[PDB]
DNA sequence: AGCTGCCAGGCACC
DNA sequence: GTGCCTTGGCAGCT
């Protein structure tokens, strides 16, 4: 046990699994942390069983831990961002490697999805935009230059990896990026004039390659994510809208929960991506809109077939890495068989892009016929033990099998020859690695074992023998079965050689199939959930009719209530007064969301939506300090094409400081920024604003008082709120009648003064 | 779908289905030979829960039988897994003797492991209580009972309202909760772990009394002062009935019950406990809580007690003074006692296993070891001049006789279990010394017979060996196996060697095996004999463990008082709190800068402080420390300040800033009295400007003028600084700030009077709100300031 | 030292 | 009097 320490040197910053029998023990500083992650005991030992390493691996890997197995030297290493095995990955969630680094000018960024090969790079200018990306992409592993200054950005992130500065040298990166894609220059990818980003990308690429020690011919390109291309959404806005992850960490009662009725895992992952990346370019959208409406009818017929395609993206990765297993080629073939049925259905769909996805989807006939002949219906998990290549694929194999089988058949009749020529009904042939083939007599019966029988193993209640004949046909079995196992593997490896030259076209199929899933889904959702198609206008504005919060309406078993909205440049800002109770917050969020969805190509929960160009979405809807910091970022960055949602700011400090801060903020967003604003507030004094400045208007929520409770409504109406309900609720909440009456007195006296 | 009427099943599955029908909701481990097995549904679940194979074993009444199992020897790993996910398991054992059992061997469920009744070292946590509990509801209140099965501690109580009941669940935090079937307030109990719905009949009062009396050996419950408390007794009844059915043995360590009266201790509510971070930080960890800072006990049974104390402050002026006196006398003796007190270990829980006849060999060895530290504890404490200390030196006994029993009965370091022997020592039982010796002829015998047979046969590969399946043997290699004596009877064959047996050896096989088993049965008989010798003293032993735990706690609090610099507070007759240079006992450690200590004078004439101050000024911390100083004072501990005078305090309320705030606040208005300490922390929420301020006003008014509680009222509303003007008993304090220059500065120092101003704009400016906007908010502020 | 597979002891069934 | 079967232990082969 002294050979562990000297070989920990090899990899210091990584957990070292070490083999001791049927477990993988861990020592020293590494056991404390490994028991503190996986729920096991520390003795400084700690270890796991062999037929479950791949869970106590997938689970350290989930928490940003690279791992290193040790069998004698380090044989396997995994890292959070570089895995591609279906056991280690979560079915419907991206898993990225990222690299980040820092010039004096600003930041360079690069994400890799090792499975899809989806390789993106960006170049955030300021602090908070680098922060917004770290949020959105959620790298499972973060490479960062040692010299990286602003660590408060990535300080507590899981699976951080400090790397030398020289891995972010521009010309080493350029070469290696160009060698990877097979080009002279990266101009065809739109990135040659973007050196910061390319550094991030060169370092990342460098490292991926290392973790794999193979080519990665699925990584054939790179794209850059320009700022002006997307509607920008700060981390806080992403979180408040609950796009994929609800505020409480989970994933239900979220926008994706409602909108994500895709059937392939690769399509779930793509939908979620789109949802986090609304694009400002109406082109791509207007085209998405029209695709989505075309497949309205063809939904029922398409999805159940599309479901059979499966996760063809991730399978295509294990083909590239050459790790793909029997069941993976089997799932690849099953998908090819779907392609013709799908092609038949998209034939009629009159939409130039739907027809493009059918072209891009491919058919792949050779390959479908190839694996139809070369694999059985349902092979076993691994090639390891043969029985995967179908009978009739290759004369030679079949011959070697028929040989083995005729030795099995002999040995069965030998079981019946000896049973007859002994009169002993517990006789039987068996197989075992210890002894090879063997006859076996029960213990009570074993003394009548014929004199030619040679004994070999005394068991508790039986005895085992061998004879020249028996051993001679073992020879026959072992020979055949073994030669034919070696053939299956060679035959199976050749299936890789024939499949790989079409890797390019296949990636394109999975991707076309992936988009087809998403759009077919968005089409079904649009139809089922009574969404309408939003139209786009030139000036900034949001005109909604009977619109809704897409999640709240699916979740609550009370009726939703639909509200209008009418923001234009002549009506930029609504001062929303009245009680809150979620109602005001909902009216706002359904706005952010209806816009988000519009600007993703989806249909929207409303009788009608007109909408202008939006560049950022801000949603302070959630210390006083946080509130003000968030409010600061909004005032510093809103343009007049921003959508800005603000929730009773002022609460938390003094009547007058807050009244004043809120007044000063509304003035600023309405006269200076001129951004389209919903300004929830409680200050009644703010309702004078419409008189004191153009382009502000008053709207409100109200409540009905019946019986023994109070109906907090959901319905926005013109003008200011002429009532308050805090005392109303104090009453229903059990506060002594006399106290309430004293508060009511205090109320009429404080208000009267204003 | 098959009809599975009794007589369609096999004799075995009949026996199973009968026992299983007595445990329909919980897994049944079913001893079948060497394996605990599980069938149907149970197997399906067990398979999912414990990750084990789901298989089949021969249909019974037409349909096949799902099956899952685990060998008997690995049962406790799996009992651990299940108990940790709040699952009960009924253990069914074999009672009979299959060699004289015609049908299936008799089978009785002998125990039931449930999360509130575990008493094994490996299933529990050393520094953390594990309570069973029962709750039930009357038309007019709440009955409630708790057992700590591994010490016998058995309390009962009767909370008057929803919020006190919510306080009591939070405080006690039962791993398991039996609750009556007709319980109304599922808000309290839904979503707790180990929830157990029980039928009304178990909470019937005459039955509770019957059982409880019978367990305690009494005609009535008058001497436990609970004969008065049928609301709570009904809980006890249902608790006990349950314990008995889990354990299925006597429970001699459950000898009394004790009421927890409302007046006997400072009642704090959900909010207050959460917000004082007594044992749980505000995220859920234990890092940096009261208990983290104060808990340097050396035994686990002591760490647990300090935590019950911290959680239930006592209002007995006499218990408190005796406690302070102890922390005083013992201050010099902490360095010597603690290293000795540590070796006592967790005797509390050992005596639990002793009560249940469960204790293992290493349990008795550590009981012996504890006994061995008593004479040195009696020395160290004799010289200490303090009667309370001397009554603990007294109560902790010495136990010279039982110590000499374990020293003669058991070897120094025995194995974990009795099941293989090697526990009882030489000299204790002469019949065992005799049986051991006949069994250990190996010292040179099999070696001698081996060597003499190798020379007689001339067959160098000849070895003697035992293998568990075929007994002893003489082995010969296959090269030489045809040359072996004709006398050698072939016994076991192998690939390259052939083992034989002869009379001389088969006879030594028998001499050895019957004697080894005779010696194990007798040893197991001697071991269980230890329990009957010890058990008679169980009561005086329990009183010892308690003594040593309390000593651990006090010796601790003494050391804590020295190293952290605390002073004995004094108590007074009327309500009031008077702190000179006092600190938050916790936050003055996590901080790597000196803690700005602060004063406080609360009296019946100066009983509400409106507390203003900027955000992050130190307001919440000022209130938190006030309650922790009151909290520590009322456990007998020394306190984090220079001087403290504190009056009686019945209850502590906390509100920290919808329909929930309103209710919480109403509870404070209904149950607060002159003797309560109330912390409103920035309350008052409305749907308009002056909505919520109005309520805070009326609430502050009502608290000052009608309730007359002691009150720390932190506030953002400057409107409330006018309260002293109008209200009697109300005064303004503030946490100082220096805008002075352009920046902030939090001086963290409480001062008299209203604050100079609110700092909202300055704090907004510090957040990075653009200057042009702060400039215009100020233009607006001077607008609003001009009204008055 | 590593991998394979008999064995533990109940009871049902032929 | 052989059948059948969980999991963990370690014997019996390399
Ligand atoms: N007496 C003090 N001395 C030094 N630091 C303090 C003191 N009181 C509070 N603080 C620090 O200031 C922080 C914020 O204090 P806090 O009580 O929350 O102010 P407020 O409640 O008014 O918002 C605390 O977490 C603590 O670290
Ligand atoms: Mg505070």
């Amino acid at each position: 046990m002294q050979q562990y320490l000297r070989l920990k040197a090899q990899h210091p910053e990584i957990l070292l699994f070490y083999r001791m029998g049927d477990f993988y023990e861990l020592f020293y500083d590494d056991a404390k942390r490994a028991s503190q992650l996986l729920d096991i005991s520390l003795t400084p030992m700690a270890g796991i069983p062999y037929h479950a390493v791949e869970n106590y691996l997938a689970k350290l890997v989930n928490q940003g831990e690279s791992v290193a197995i040790c069998e004698r030297k380090v044989v396997r290493i995994v890292t959070p961002g570089t895995i591609s095995d279906e056991a280690l990955l979560q079915e419907r969630q991206d898993n990225l490697l990222a690299a980040i680094w820092q010039d004096s000018k600003g930041f360079g960024y690069a994400t890799l999805d090792i499975s899809s090969g989806r390789f993106r790079l960006s170049e955030p200018a300021d602090r908070e935009t680098m922060a917004a990306e770290l949020q959105r992409t959620n790298p499972a592993e973060l490479l960062y230059a040692e010299d990286f200054a602003e660590m408060s950005l990535i300080e507590g992130r899981r699976g951080l990896r400090r790397r030398p500065l020289w891995e972010f040298e521009i010309d080493t990166a350029r070469q290696q990026l160009n060698l990877q894609f097979g080009t002279r220059d990266l101009v065809g990818f739109g990135v040659e004039n973007a050196p910061r980003g390319l550094c991030a990308a060169g370092c990342l690429l460098q490292y991926a390659k290392d973790t794999q020690r193979t080519t990665l011919p699925h990584i054939r390109s790179i794209t850059m994510e320009r700022e002006q291309d997307s509607i920008i959404m700060d981390a806080a806005t992403r979180r408040n809208l609950e796009i994929t992850q609800n505020l409480a960490g989970g994933a239900e009662n979220t926008l994706a929960s409602v909108l994500d009725c895709t059937v392939t895992p690769m399509g779930s992952r793509m939908l979620k991506r789109w949802l986090h990346m609304p694009v400002r370019d109406t082109r791509v959208l207007l085209e998405r809109q029209q695709t989505i409406g075309a497949l309205q009818d063809f939904t029922a017929g398409l999805q159940p077939v599309l479901r059979q395609v499966g996760d063809l993206e991730r399978i295509l990765a294990r083909l590239a890495l050459r790790t793909a297993r029997p069941r993976d080629l089997a799932r690849m073939r099953h998908a090819f068989q779907q392609l013709p049925e799908l092609r038949a259905q998209l034939e009629t769909v009159d939409s130039a892009p739907v027809q493009a996805l059918r072209e891009k989807m491919g058919e792949f006939a050779e390959l479908r016929d190839l694996l139809e002949r070369a694999i059985i219906d349902t092979p076993p998990v691994l090639v390891r033990d043969g029985g995967v290549i179908a009978s009739g694929y290759n004369e030679e194999l079949d011959e070697w099998r028929a040989l083995a089988d005729g030795a099995t058949d002999y040995l069965e009749r030998l079981e019946v020859r000896e049973r007859e020529r002994t009169g002993l009904d517990t006789l039987k042939v068996g197989f075992n690695a210890v002894h090879g083939y063997y006859i076996q007599i029960s213990r009570g019966q074993s003394h009548l074992a014929p004199i030619n029988y040679m004994r070999r193993q005394t068991l508790k209640n039986a005895e085992r023998y061998i004879i020249p004949e028996l051993k001679e046909y073992e020879d026959k079995v072992l020979t055949s079965k073994g030669k034919a196992l070696a053939l299956e593997k060679q035959l199976y490896e050749e299936l890789f050689d024939l499949l790989l030259p079409h890797l390019e076209a296949l990636q394109q199929s999975a991707s076309a199939l992936a988009e087809l899933d998403v759009l077919v889904n968005l089409a079904e959702r649009a139809y089922t959930l009574n969404y309408t198609c939003p139209t786009f206008i030139d000036k900034p504005g949001i005109r909604i009719t009977e619109g809704r919060h897409p999640v709240v309406e699916q979740v609550l078993n009370e009726p939703f209530i639909a509200n209008p909205l009418n923001l234009s440049p002549q009506r930029r800002m609504l001062i929303i007064t009245g009680p809150n109770m979620g109602g005001k917050s909902t009216y706002m969020r359904q706005t952010a969301l209806i816009a988000l969805m519009a600007y993703i190509g989806s249909y929207v929960p409303a009788q009608k939506v007109e909408i202008g160009p939006i560049d950022r979405i801000f949603t302070r809807v959630g210390t006083f300090m946080v509130e003000m910091t968030e409010t600061a970022n909004i005032l510093h960055n809103a343009t007049e094409y921003s959508l800005v949602l603000m929730d009773e700011i002022g609460r938390g400090t003094s009547t007058y400081d807050g009244l004043s801060l809120a007044w000063a903020c509304a003035e600023n967003l309405a006269n200076k920024i001129k951004a389209l604003t919903l300004f929830a507030t409680h200050y009644f004094e703010l309702t004078q604003l419409p008189e004191k400045m153009e382009g502000v208007a008053n709207v409100h929520l109200d409540a009905l008082e019946h019986g023994d409770t109070i109906a907090f409504m959901h319905s926005v109406q013109d003008g200011a709120a002429s009532k308050s309900y805090g005392l109303a609720v104090a009453a229903l909440a059990g506060v002594p009648k006399e106290v309430i009456k004293r508060a009511r007195q205090k109320l009429r006296e404080l208000e009267s003064i204003s």
